[PDB]
């Protein structure tokens, strides 16, 4: 490697997804374990490796199986399961003094990915996670179907939604798997993360890879 | 009272309609007010006159403009704007005691009628109404579109489900409008109330019509 200094310098805006990337654990699964469907959803997710049934589809099932209450989601952010990864926190901290815009694009729910984006001074207007719906009686009522990250290609769309609006110069994407690596083309660049989860799909096969921000906080601290 | 004696006990169950009958106040017009959007609404309810039901979409437009929040309605419920009709907080009990099962029926949000029930000692299982949806933030999302009271003539689609399920063979519906009377052919005996609103299209055309409620309770007292 040699293009990690300038590459990460000529940047104008960078963004990464929450699940297993900016957060150690998985929102959906950490949200199911609170119920009793951990085993189900977890397998329901990993079985959804590639384009095997669009995202929107599997999202409803996996969610219909869960049926989370506002109370539940309100007490998760209370037991604050989302844990930041060893690096990230700072990596973006010093990235804000550089004016370089930072973003969060996860298949998760802002109901949560928003609390995460707080430990990091990232305004909510820079978050992109489908939303959860509830009844005044505090009971699962589905999710917002008009959310770009609700179905496949979602992540790579929100990015473009950003270029045809912010006219950026260098936009980088960092995910913990090809499950969203295919967004580099829309964007201006990508980095596969693997500190919490590897997956060959991104491991050996991915330009500018990485594992654990710390094990790259140096080339950055340089 | 000529032959109304048969009705009112010696019946089975009497489903009351809340808007304009069990409560003087309006279910939605009252909400559009705490939403800072009354008159805005008070002009949509104009050309959309009775007998003509674009409905559902008519309710979605009307709610689309109000956009209530779990908090906003919460503050309304906490302000208890609804005022039950004089002879109800007492007459409702005058049938339950006689082991008669009373039911509240509406198309104006369950978040309200539930308290209406709870403040009338009417079971929570005997309240059918529309359900609004909110986001974690509490913003407006929509409403249950499967709920019976969603589409036109739903007043009956339920008055009929309450039969194939509980069986009553003698159920009465207390209403004030043509939609309350329109559930009669599907239901049993219908009594029109007008202690809040008259609505000629149902007064001089529907059999059995009482002006006040106390002029029905203070009768079987001797």
């Amino acid at each position: 490697h040699s293009e990690l200094r300038k590459l990460f310098y000529s940047a104008d805006a960078v963004c990464f997804d929450v699940d297993s990337t900016v957060i150690r654990e998985e929102g959906i699964d950490e949200l199911a374990k609170i119920c009793g469907v951990e085993d189900a959803v977890s397998e329901m997710t990993r079985r959804a490796m590639g384009g095997a049934v669009p995202f929107k589809a599997a999202l409803t099932e996996r969610l219909a199986l869960i049926q989370p209450s506002r109370e539940q989601v309100q007490r998760l952010i209370a037991e604050q399961p989302p844990h930041l990864t060893p690096g990230i926190r700072e990596l973006v901290s010093r990235l804000q003094e550089r004016n370089v815009q930072v973003f969060l694009i996860s298949g998760g729910f802002r109901s949560i990915v928003e609390h995460v984006a707080s430990k990091l001074n990232i305004p909510a207007t820079n978050v992109f996670a489908n939303r959860l719906k509830f009844y005044f009686n505090g009971e699962y009522a589905g999710f917002d179907e008009t959310q770009p990250t609700a179905e496949s290609g979602g992540k790579g769309k929100v990015i473009k939604f950003l270029k045809e609006k912010f006219h950026f110069k260098k936009i980088i994407m960092i995910g913990d798997g090809a499950t969203d690596m295919e967004a580099c083309p829309p964007a201006d660049a990508f980095i596969g993360f693997g500190g919490n989860v590897i997956r060959q799909q991104v491991k050996d096969n991915a330009k500018w890879y990485i594992t654990d921000f710390v094990e790259l906080l140096g080339e950055l601290e340089e």
